[PDB]
């Protein structure tokens, strides 16, 4: 969501130097004067490769299996009265891409992978005094899945068998292994593709030592999309943000995730106000991975990922500002066993991102 990428969203539920974060920490909303907007995008350009071979011989490398994206955010924040006010944002949380031939010897672990994500968010925030302040949203998720699979080398593998097998010697006993043999690559074997609409709250509390210094604690609740049925998992999160120096900061955070298996991340950053125009974000995440060293998939790619980051923020004056930030992914290469197969997994990856801001 535009200055967060810079930071590699290091404390994002404690930063509030634009409307960005209230949709991150609800509580945030305590934090503004003024109506504020912001707007952008993030490209994301993934490198998902997967290789290795089959006990069919054929190949198992997939180059680039990971599509490349545009993601929009789009936040609103607007106070009430001294003690509320409410906002609303349209991001994505959740994601997933993933794009193998129908002609893939995994083909049957590895088709098409389809999942998008429309978080729909209003909160408002009651602030309880000059320290503490607190946050609930409601959240509508609009999910949009579609799941091909076909059978690789399967009917290979099946008819290998059968001819190490008495059943060998005739007697539609090859005929048997030929059939199996005589499937096509192509042969759709799932797909299901629907759209349907999940329904979350999410809530915050901030506290702040002084207008320099404040920490917060979110909480995501889990959302259960019915078509099969999808849940985004439920996240908790802690984050502190150190205005240290006229012009220096520091953004962290840990945050938790049970998918109900479980996963943490870990982000550190800086930000650096050189002038009233100019600003520089750099940060550095790591995000452990939800997924057992044996339940992973080449369809899903996700495996402990760090973070690089650096982000700029001009401002036009008082007003209005533009975001704009680059991060980079790089993965740990891992060896995945899925099915009959084994493959491996490397991936890193680009992201750019633009955000403008306004304030009435
Ligand atoms: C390799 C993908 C990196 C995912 C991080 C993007 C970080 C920012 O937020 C994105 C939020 O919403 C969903 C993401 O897009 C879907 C995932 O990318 C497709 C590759 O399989
Ligand atoms: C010493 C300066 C670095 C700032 C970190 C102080 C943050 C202290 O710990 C908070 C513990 O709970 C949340 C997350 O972990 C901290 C941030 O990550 C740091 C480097 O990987």
């Amino acid at each position: 969501a535009g200055s967060g990428l810079g930071r590699a969203y290091s404390g994002e539920g404690a930063i509030a130097d634009d409307a960005g974060n209230v949709s991150r920490n609800p509580a945030l909303i305590t934090m503004f004067d003024r109506p504020t907007f912001s707007a952008g995008a993030v490209y994301i350009d993934p490198d998902v490769n997967i290789s290795g071979t089959s006990p069919s011989g054929r190949s198992l490398k997939a180059d680039n299996i990971a599509p490349t994206a545009w993601v929009p955010n789009m936040h609103f924040v607007a106070p009430i009265n001294d003690q509320f006010g409410w906002g609303a944002s349209i991001t994505s949380n959740y994601g997933l891409a993933t794009e193998f031939n129908d002609t893939y010897a995994g083909g049957s672990v590895g088709g098409t992978t389809d999942l998008e994500t429309m978080n729909l968010n209003l909160s408002g925030a009651y602030r309880l005094n000059n320290a503490w302040s607190f946050g609930l949203g409601f959240n509508a998720v609009y999910a949009r899945a579609k799941i091909e699979r076909f059978a690789g080398d399967l009917g290979q593998l099946v008819a290998g068998q059968i001819m190490q097998s008495p059943a060998g010697q005739t007697q539609q006993g090859q005929a048997l292994a030929a059939t199996a043999n005589g499937i096509d690559s192509n042969t759709k074997t799932a797909h299901l593709n629907g759209n349907q609409w999940g329904f979350g709250w999410n809530a915050g509390i901030l506290y702040e030592l002084d207008k320099n210094n404040r920490y917060a604690l979110t909480y995501r609740s889990e959302v259960k999309i019915d078509f099969l049925t999808l849940n985004l998992p439920e996240m908790w999160e802690v984050s502190g943000y150190n205005r240290v120096d006229p012009q220096w900061a520091i953004h962290y955070s840990l945050a938790y995730t049970s998918w109900s298996k479980d996963a943490y991340r870990i982000a550190l950053g800086t930000t650096y106000y050189y002038d009233d125009n100019w600003t520089f974000r750099t940060g550095i995440a790591f995000d452990d991975s939800p997924v057992p060293a044996q339940n992973r998939s080449i369809s899903i790619p996700d495996q402990d990922r760090f973070w690089l980051s650096a982000g700029t923020t001009y401002a036009f004056n008082k007003d209005a500002s533009v975001d704009v930030g680059v991060s980079y992914m790089h993965g740990q290469s891992v060896k995945i066993n899925e099915g009959p197969y084994q493959f491996e997994s490397e991936g890193k990856a680009w992201l750019f991102g633009t955000n403008f801001n306004y304030a009435f």
